[PDB]
């Protein structure tokens, strides 16, 4: 009946809409558990340039948020099937922006989808404007 | 064995450093409720001065942190003896900066520490030194 659900990303500066995104991961199903993994700071740079928070940092914050119930930091960049098989996950849960075409066709991915986020920046902007 | 919290505050752009005293107030004791009270944007802007995120915005993002139980939003701007019969709280956690004097006379006072918080400040001046 538990279903387990792995959920990776950078997680920098994490706002309301990485919260609502691991919130729908974590409520795909009834009874699951909801694996986040967080990408080492080395491969964020190389793979995506730049990263404001350490590991760390990003994990720390990841702790406090109430639908993550397992971490595992760093994680792999790639998923691959034996990560899977490793931590019998059922489910990558992630947004749809094809790397995930083997999941789909295995039946395990689940799509979700960046929100209306408060970012930092929309935040910060908010603030100057007043200015 | 169930013991009742009650941590109020603003809780505008929640960040770290509030996280680590919400994980603090929820593990005061084995068995607890936290609830957490969110200032009005109204009174926090009339005694505070400002505020940045609304109600609904700071309310919204203090439901997805793990250890908030329940959340009365908006709160009253002062704890009085009939709130605490009210929502049968049995302590009230906050840090100490004595508008507190009366819940420790009663022994209902348990103060919790400001810690290192990556606020939003902090990380904006991170990006901003690469600059």
């Amino acid at each position: 009946k538990n279903v387990v659900i792995y959920a990776d990303g950078v997680y920098d500066m994490l706002h309301l809409g990485h919260m609502k995104q691991l919130e729908q991961a974590k409520k795909l199903f009834e009874n699951t558990t909801l694996i986040v993994g967080v990408t080492s700071d080395n491969e964020t740079k190389l793979f995506k340039g730049q990263v404001v928070q350490t590991l760390e940092e990003r994990t720390e914050t990841l702790k406090h948020i109430r639908w993550v119930d397992e971490i595992i930091s760093p994680c792999p960049w790639v998923v691959t099937p034996e990560f899977l098989e490793k931590y019998k996950i059922d489910y990558v849960a992630h947004d749809d922006i094809d790397i995930y075409a083997w999941l789909k066709r295995a039946g395990k991915f689940k799509a979700t989808q960046r929100t209306e986020g408060v970012s930092t920046t929309d935040l910060i902007v908010r603030i100057l404007k007043n200015y």
